[PDB]
């Protein structure tokens, strides 16, 4: 790909001349998709977007004849209908139509178009990696096949093969890529409640999830017993059954605590393998490198520790699963139990 260094009417230098409509995009989304670049429910969808649009490829499928998906080819947005229906996708049909509008009106593919929200979406939450932005997909023309996105009662030997199937990812990468649980919500599993945040702080990326999780599980926040649901460690978080599991599973549980307090191996792990879910089904050389356009992320605020138990926890509640190597001994903040706040969704999530 010839790539032409350029100059946009807005005075950024790019890698190619055909980024600078890419600004638009930027700013119309900030206002209009993400209010004025927040890192709350749309944000979050978008990022959920993401992987429920790339990880719907299977070679496997194609080794036996039958079409497997396109990966990251906008097909999830094109037919909405048809993908949004499928029991792993509940729920996306409202961001895909909040997202829509923007694609007709500029004119760019769908595919190119999630990728790109995704990595503004992350970029305004503290603490995220620097984003990358390639651009490229052209429109699927087929539907994806269902049983290719995991499900949160799916053993972890199924979700392992799932993505090692998909995209050649191992059983590391696949705990790399579970850290966008960091910025996220519940909104479909509990049928009582909407909003239920993986972690405390459900606006910052960061390795308060991998320290959720590990701690013991003592109560459901809303109803008990929804499927795919376990107890969790604090009112208002929601612990799904698939993250419980590959916490503790002895394949994964030390890839798992590796985040508890190292910050630069978060960044720099989800800043790969996101990109690398973003260019599922296609050729990495065949496109063009945009992430000069992608906002700067911002560093966490204030002066407290970058992993911390939660007030009223301590290591005597993490249930230690990683053999090689100690949980961290972290600060506990003061005070007493906290619930963590719901993030409620736009209509129809
Ligand atoms: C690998 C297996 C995974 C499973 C089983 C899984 C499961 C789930 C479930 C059950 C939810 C809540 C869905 C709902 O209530 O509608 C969810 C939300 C979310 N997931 Fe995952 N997930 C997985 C991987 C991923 C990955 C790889 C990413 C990102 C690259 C991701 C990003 C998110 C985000 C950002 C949300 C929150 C959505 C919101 O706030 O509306 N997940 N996930
Ligand atoms: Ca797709
Ligand atoms: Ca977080």
């Amino acid at each position: 790909v010839i790539e032409k260094r350029a100059t946009c009417s807005n005075g950024k230098t790019v890698g190619d001349a055909s980024c600078c409509a890419w600004f638009d995009v930027l700013d119309d989304i900030q206002q209009n998709l993400f209010h004025g670049g927040q890192c709350g429910a749309e944000a979050h969808e978008s990022i959920r977007l993401v992987f429920h649009d790339s990880i719907a490829i299977s070679p496997a499928m194609e080794a036996q004849g039958k079409f497997g998906g396109g990966g990251a080819d906008g097909s999830i947005m094109i037919f909405d209908d048809i993908e949004t229906a499928f029991h792993p996708n509940i729920g996306l049909d409202e961001i895909v139509k909040l997202q829509k509008p923007f694609v007709q009106k500029h004119g760019v593919t769908p595919g190119d178009f999630i990728a790109f929200a995704g990595a503004v979406a992350l970029s305004n939450c503290p603490g995220a990696p620097q984003m990358n932005f390639f651009t490229g997909r052209a429109p699927a023309t087929q539907p994806a096949p269902d049983g290719l996105v995991p499900e949160p009662f799916h053993t972890v030997d199924q979700i392992i093969n799932r993505v090692n199937d998909a995209g050649e990812f191992d059983e590391l990468e696949l705990v790399w890529m579970l850290s966008a649980h960091s910025v996220a919500a519940v909104n479909d599993v509990d049928p009582t409640v909407q909003g239920l945040p993986f972690d405390s702080t459900p606006g910052i990326f960061d390795s308060q999830f991998f320290v959720e999780t590990q701690l013991r599980g003592t109560a459901f926040p809303g109803s008990g017993g929804n499927q795919g649901e376990v107890e969790s460690p604090l009112p208002g978080e929601i612990r799904i059954q698939s993250d419980h599991t590959i916490a503790r599973d002895s394949r994964t549980a030390c890839e798992w605590q590796s985040f508890v307090n190292n910050q630069s191996k978060l960044v720099d792990d989800f800043q790969f393998i996101f990109l690398a879910l973003t260019q599922l089904g296609q050729d990495p050389n065949a496109m063009t490198d945009c992430s000069d356009v992608i906002p700067q992320s911002k560093p966490i605020p204030g002066n407290l520790p970058f992993s911390f138990f939660p007030a009223g926890k301590t290591i005597k509640d993490v249930e230690q699963a990683c053999a090689e190597t100690p949980f961290p001994t972290l600060t506990t903040l003061p005070g007493p139990e906290t619930s963590v706040q719901r993030i409620p969704p736009p209509p129809g999530a």
